[PDB]
Parts: structure tokens; C-alpha cells; sequence
């Protein structure tokens, strides 16, 4: 059985990453049609991993640029698969394009840069109107201390009041979507504790205005430190329960947005490199998919080779060795990673209706 399946008997979507601009002599995925084969076998939902933020799209002044994504998602409308918008804002300006950085906003009242994310909310959102979907803020929770991660907007603006009024547009030019605040908060003692409190705030103050928000996208780039079983686990495991209790008490829905597991403490043998990442997959979805809310789960790349992991600088081994950290090689053959995701599936409560 495909994992669509496994995950559709007990009403979730299952999808992945697919992508056409970065990194093509290497992490060649859409143009290779044995991936697209595979995708469209083992999942039935879609995600643009580049080719729908704002730096690709209107990367100068100017109409956008749809051509790469219109390409997948004709694609994917053939293939009958569910399609997300990633991402609607990327708050560093590091991922917002280089003249919306250049903006002068301060001169010009706050309607002004209200009128400029309205524009760019209506585009995006009346151009894909099937889309099921939205990742309306991207990443606005500093992973350092928790606070609000600054730009051209929010400085003009104010980060809550940029951030709701995000949503608002979505909501406004997309009302048949789930709207997301997409991020990759997870389990941990230090700077993630406080990223998870920030992101926490972040949601209650959201919920708390009237915003139209309806649910928290883990990305979910897990690694060694997201180990939640066994004793020397207890507090990291509690912390996250709780965090999750907190979010799907907000009335809040819950998606795994982009998993993969970075392999970088594993050892390097192929085989026990293998056994550790699906080890580490079951606990970690084990713990996560019992909350009958996340309705939807999204690799990040469905096969080795494609996985942004490979060329991330700060994700690189000490030995020189590729990672291993989606559920399917370089050679497009299932790992047990697999296997671990597909009992996570099968023993994982029925989501709520």
C-alpha cells in the first residue's frame, strides 16, 4: 500500500516537495520523471519548495512569475493531487525580494504598506484559487530568543499588527483555505524552548485579535536532539506534549509541513544510519500524530538526492558522506525510514472529522 493510502484510511493527506529552480545539477526533482512518477504513487498532495515564495515570483518589479509553478501544478492537477501555497510572506528580509527591502514605507502612512501586502495577498491567492492551503507567515519567530524576526513591514507597521493583517488578506482573497503559520519550532531544552514560547505568544495574540488563523505547520526538520523516548527524554517529551495541547487548545489545527530527518549524529554506515532515522521517525511521529487535529503530513523531498539537506551548509557531516534523511534512496528503492512512517500510520488514532 502507498502511504496515500495509509494516510487516507485514516483521513489525512499525504504529499511532498517538488521543485524546478534551485539547485538543478544537483537536486534534480520535478525534471526527472521516475520522482514525479514516485510522488504521484506515494502521495496525493503537492507543495511548490520554491517556486511560490515572493523572491521567486516578483524577484523585480514588474507581473510575476508563474511559469515554473504553473508547470508543476498542471502537473499535479493531472495527477490528481492537492496543492499548497508556499509561502505567502517570508518574514527575514534575507526571503522577501531585494526592492521590497529597498521599500520606503516610514515616509508613507501605514495604508500604504497595507495596500502593498493587499496586492500581493490577492495575487497570489486569486491565481491559485484551488489551492487548499496557505502558508500566509513564514519563520516570524526568531529561533535565538523567541522574538519577532523584523522587516521593511513590521518595522513600519508593527509585527502583530503585519502578521494579522497577513492573514486577514489570505482569508479575505483565499476563504475556502486553512490558513497556516508555517515554522520549524520543535522539541528542545534552550533556544528552542524559547522559540516554542515566542511561537506560543505568536498564537495566542493572533487568536486572541480575531485573526483568521487556522492551524500551525511543523515543518518538522528533525535531528538527534528530537529524541523523546526513554527516561533521559521525559522533560523534552512533556514540553512537547504540552506545547501541542497549548496550540490545539487555541482551536488550532496542526499540519507537518516538511518533514525529513537530518542523519548528522548518525554513524556512517548506510545500514545504521538507516535504523537510527527510522528509529527516530517512528518516536517522533509516534508522539505528534496523536493529536487528531494535524490532518496533513508533508515530506520535504521524498528521495535522498533532492533533500535540501545536501548542500544546507550547516547540515554537512564530517565525513565527506551524503545525508540519507528522506524515506527513499538516490536510487528511488524504499529505506526502512519508510517502514517506520507507515506503522506510524497504521497505529496513529482516526483524525477528527
Amino acid at each position: 500500500p502507498a502511504l496515500k493510502d495509509l494516510a487516507k484510511a485514516k483521513g489525512m493527506r499525504f504529499g511532498s516537495a517538488i521543485g524546478l529552480l534551485e539547485d538543478q545539477d544537483t537536486r534534480k526533482s520535478f525534471r526527472d520523471p521516475a520522482y514525479r512518477a514516485l510522488m504521484a504513487r506515494e502521495c496525493n498532495m503537492i507543495v511548490a519548495e520554491n517556486e511560490t515564495k515572493w523572491q521567486a515570483l516578483q524577484p523585480k518589479p514588474g507581473p510575476y512569475q508563474w511559469g515554473p509553478a504553473d508547470e508543476m501544478f498542471a502537473w499535479a492537477r493531472k495527477e490528481g493531487m492537492a496543492i499548497r501555497g508556499h509561502a505567502l510572506i517570508w518574514q527575514d528580509p534575507k526571503w522577501l525580494p531585494a526592492w521590497v527591502n529597498a521599500l520606503d514605507l516610514k515616509s508613507k502612512p501605514v495604508a500604504h504598506a497595507e495596500a502593498i501586502l493587499r496586492e500581493h495577498a490577492k495575487t497570489v491567492c486569486t491565481h491559485l484559487k484551488d489551492v487548499i492551503s496557505h502558508d500566509v507567515v513564514n519563520e516570524a519567530v526568531s529561533p535565538k530568543d523567541g522574538s519577532l524576526i523584523q522587516n521593511v513591514f513590521t518595522k513600519r507597521m508593527g509585527a502583530v499588527e503585519q502578521i494579522e493583517f497577513a492573514f486577514r488578506q489570505a482569508h479575505e482573497h483565499a476563504p475556502k483555505a486553512q490558513l497556516v503559520y508555517n515554522d520549524f519550532m520543535g522539541p528542545g531544552l534552550g533556544d528552542r524552548a524559547k522559540h516554542r514560547a515566542g511561537v506560543l505568544k505568536l498564537l495566542a495574540e493572533l487568536k486572541k485579535r480575531g485573526a483568521p488563523i487556522h492551524a500551525l505547520g511543523l515543518q518538522s526538520h528533525i535531528s538527534a536532539g528530537d529524541m523523546m523516548s526513554g527516561p533521559a527524554n521525559a522533560a523534552v517529551l512533556r514540553e512537547w506534549r504540552k506545547f501541542l495541547d497549548e496550540v490545539t487548545g487555541m482551536g488550532l489545527d496542526l499540519l507537518i509541513t516538511e518533514f525529513d530527518v537530518n542523519d548528522k549524529a548518525f554513524p556512517a554506515d548506510f545500514a545504521k544510519r538507516d535504523a537510527a532515522t527510522a528509529a527516530l521517525a517512528r518516536d517522533y511521529l509516534d508522539v505528534t500524530l496523536s493529536y487528531p487535529t494535524c490532518r496533513d503530513f508533508l515530506l520535504w523531498g521524498m528521495a535522498d538526492h533532492v533533500n535540501w539537506l545536501q548542500v544546507w551548509p550547516d547540515a554537512k557531516r564530517p565525513d565527506g558522506l551524503a545525508q540519507r534523511p528522506t524515506p527513499y534512496d538516490s536510487q528511488l528503492r524504499p529505506k526502512p525510514m519508510r517502514e517506520a512512517i507507515a506503522a506510524s500510520l497504521r497505529a496513529m488514532p482516526m483524525r477528527k472529522a
